């Protein structure tokens, strides 16, 4: 919105990432990029999946996913590209992020080579499981590839060691979400942030406010209202995330329109019950993330401490 504020004294503040730089130790041939299908388009960004050769081990080649622009992208999505290298570069390898591989920043078009997730997002993989859930397994053969709360709660640890690992880096993910968390080989849960390549504008999951359409059903109280985006916001985000996990991948608030009352319900208390397979412990930690002062949230720090015990 292009409007008036008022305003009252309370920090942080982004950084321009075309201030940080670009290490061309991740350089990588274009000559050696075999190109697949496209994995998924947004409006003019795509993830095409691509064989690299030698881009780890000499000898053989591995899949990769490279994200690239379309031909209707404009001079500032070639900056935002080169800026989402730039901060990849920045923030350094973690198992439970998408990393980064390589980049071919020369010879034409940008190209970021990441790591490539066989299972797709989390979100599909969980709508996809819902008919083969079971808490734990009692004969083994009738649940050969069931999901099981083992999995979900090993999903609620590792996105939550991925969050910490970013609010260790200073940066705030602000669209936390099941369809913004892939996963690979192993069960292994990477976050990653889409950016060019979803089309906001065909998902109903943004809703638009004014002239930006924003995540709202995700989003912290003080960033709808007050356009606030903290580390702590982000906490907020993860515990509609565990609402998605627990629910297998139903959609958060549901049947409840975006409108003024659903705002005015939020900001009167309002918050989604248990779902259905949620363990005690991990429904506790969903409600102090969606506690309306920032400060009686968990840091990812202690909710990773806080799941560990789960665990063991
Ligand atoms: C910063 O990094 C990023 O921003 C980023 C973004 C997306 C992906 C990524 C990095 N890395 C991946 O791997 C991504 C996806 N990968 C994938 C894998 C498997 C599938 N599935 C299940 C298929 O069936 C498709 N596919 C399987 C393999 N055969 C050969 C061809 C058909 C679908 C998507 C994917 C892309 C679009 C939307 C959802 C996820």
């Amino acid at each position: 919105e292009v409007q008036w504020k008022v305003v009252e004294e309370s920090n942080y503040s982004y950084i321009d990432p075309t201030q940080l730089p670009y290490d061309h130790k991740w350089e990588f041939p274009r000559n050696r990029l075999s190109f697949g299908k496209t994995l998924g388009a947004g409006a003019f960004g795509k993830v095409v999946e691509a064989t690299a050769q030698g881009l780890i081990k000499s000898d053989a080649a591995m899949t990769v996913a490279v994200k690239m622009l379309k031909p209707s992208a404009h001079s500032t999505e070639r900056e935002a590209l080169m800026s989402e290298l730039k901060v990849l570069s920045y923030l350094g390898n973690h198992e439970n992020i998408v990393n980064l591989l390589g980049a071919c920043t020369h010879g034409g078009p940008t190209l970021v080579i990441t790591e490539y997730c066989c299972y797709g997002d989390l979100l599909n993989f969980l709508r996809r499981k819902r008919d083969e859930f079971v808490p734990y397994k009692v004969p083994e053969d009738l649940y050969k590839d069931f999901l099981t709360l083992e999995h979900l709660l090993s999903f609620s640890y590792q996105v939550a060691k991925g969050m910490a690992f970013l609010a260790s880096k200073n940066c705030i993910h602000r669209d936390l979400a099941a369809r913004n968390i892939l996963l690979t080989h192993g069960n292994i849960t990477k976050i990653c942030d889409f950016g060019l390549a979803r089309d906001i504008k065909n998902d109903s999951n943004y809703v638009d406010k004014g002239n930006a359409r924003l995540p709202v059903k995700w989003m912290a109280p003080e960033s709808i209202f007050n356009s606030v985006y903290t580390f702590e916001s982000d906490v907020w985000s993860y515990g509609i995330f565990l609402w998605e996990l627990f629910s297998l991948g139903s959609s958060p608030y549901p049947g409840m329109p975006v409108d003024s009352k659903f705002y005015k319900m939020i900001k009167e208390g309002f918050r989604m019950s248990s779902p259905e397979y949620a363990p005690a412990e991990m429904y506790d930690i969903m409600k102090t993330c969606w506690d309306a002062d920032p400060d009686k949230r968990p840091t990812f720090k202690q909710i990773v401490q806080d799941i560990e015990k789960q665990i063991s």
